[PDB]
This record gives C-alpha cells, structure tokens and sequence, in this order.
C-alpha cells in the first residue's frame, strides 16, 4: 500500500576459542571483548566479519568459518556476505561499527 508505518534484529560479536573443545559464545559487540588469542565474529546483518587474532589457532580458526557460514545460510538464506580479516586488516566497516581501534603497544 502507499504507506508503511507499523514496526517492525542486532548486531551480534562471537568468540569462538578453545582447542579440544572449540566454543562459540555471545559478548558485548565492543573492541573491548577481543582477544589476540581467538577468533571472533561480527554479524552486522548482511555482511558477517570473521577476524582471528594472531595467536588464534587452527581449531578456533575452521570453527570461525563455520560459525559465519552457519548464521549466513541458516540464517540469512545464503544472502550475506562474509569478510575475513585479521588483526591489522580490518576492514574500514568493522571501525564504523566498533569504532576506533584499540592502539597498538609502543613499538608493536
Ligand atoms: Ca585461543
Ligand atoms: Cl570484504
């Protein structure tokens, strides 16, 4: 009809960490729940971000990839788009979302 004016989902930030048992759990979508250590998964809705910090390993690394294509077939139909980066290459949409990066220790 001519007007759409009745109402009516968030972005979401994974840690996926763990070697014998790899685990995907919810926190707050902030730099702040990074870890070099892991890998991480943003979900802005029709992109997915995919990050693995540089100590992050192997198991967490497949795990990531199976989380972000698990929420864009299961749950966005195959529709979204998924976008690996890694610690220092992020994409300039993850820092619109998230904000400035947390600076670098003195002397990397
Ligand atoms: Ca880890
Ligand atoms: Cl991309």
């Amino acid at each position: 009809g001519s007007h759409h004016v009745v109402p009516n989902v968030v972005q979401r930030l994974f840690q996926v960490k763990g070697r014998r048992v790899v685990r995907a759990t919810e926190v707050p979508v902030s730099w702040e729940s990074f870890k070099n250590g892991d890998c991480f998964i943003l979900d802005l809705g029709n992109n997915i971000h995919q990050w693995c910090g540089s100590n992050s390993n192997r198991y967490e690394r497949l795990k990531a990839t199976q989380v972000s294509k698990g929420i864009r077939d299961n749950e966005r139909s195959g529709r979204a788009r998924v976008h690996v980066s890694e610690e220092g290459t992020e994409p300039e949409a993850m820092l619109q979302v998230l904000g400035p990066k947390p600076a670098l220790p003195a002397g990397t």
